[PDB]
């Protein structure tokens, strides 16, 4: 079984493209630290991310100075979760408590130990997988990564868990909705 919503987003959009260009003439790439899996649903299913207020800040100077010269990527990951999840590109400024559009190319589990040896020089020489939300990458470490998540053979992604998320969330709407109004 699969879910109606999951289907229109797949027949809309090429998810995980075979031609994917990863050595970038031009652009930039940012790490996203999502909060939770919930959070990456919401955002695939309707092309939309908030960052926190300093994060939107940067984000939104990072997209108006490349003035569509080439692409700004997100890479994103979850919170103390072992692996990163896709990537989306960039493609709106925040729009104001601070929402930008976004359009996912990747859907997909790349763990952490696939890109451990890729070192950050602007982060203490931290590895990308020890990044904080928002961390800019080098232009050809972020060629690397782009090369290696493009080309993973992956087993999995949050699209396997697609309907308990629908699930979750309708669920949430309702208990909000009634305990709103026990409240008047
Ligand atoms: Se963020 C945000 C800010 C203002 C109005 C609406 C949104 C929104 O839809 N946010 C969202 C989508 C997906 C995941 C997290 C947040």
């Amino acid at each position: 079984e699969s879910h109606p919503v999951l289907e229109k987003l797949k027949a809309a959009h090429s998810y995980n493209p075979k031609e994917f260009e990863w050595n970038l003439k031009s652009g930039r790439v940012f790490i996203i630290k999502s909060y939770s899996e919930d959070d990456i649903h919401r955002s695939i299913k309707y092309s939309i991310w908030c960052s926190t207020e300093h994060g939107n800040k940067r984000l939104d100077s990072a997209f108006r100075c490349m003035s569509s010269k080439g692409p700004v990527y997100l890479l994103f990951s979850v919170n103390g979760s072992g692996h990163f999840c896709g990537v989306a590109e960039m493609k709106s400024p925040v729009d104001y408590k601070g929402k930008f559009d976004v359009q996912w190319i990747f859907v997909k589990d790349v763990p952490n130990n696939q890109l451990r040896h890729i070192r950050l020089e602007n982060n203490d020489n931290k590895p990308v997988t020890n990044s904080r939300d928002t961390q800019e990458v080098p232009l050809e470490k972020a060629k690397q990564v782009l090369k290696i998540i493009s080309s993973y053979k992956h087993t999995t992604s949050i699209f396997d868990d697609f309907a308990h998320y629908e699930k979750r969330q309708a669920v949430v709407e309702v208990v909000r909705k009634e305990r709103q109004s026990r409240n008047k």
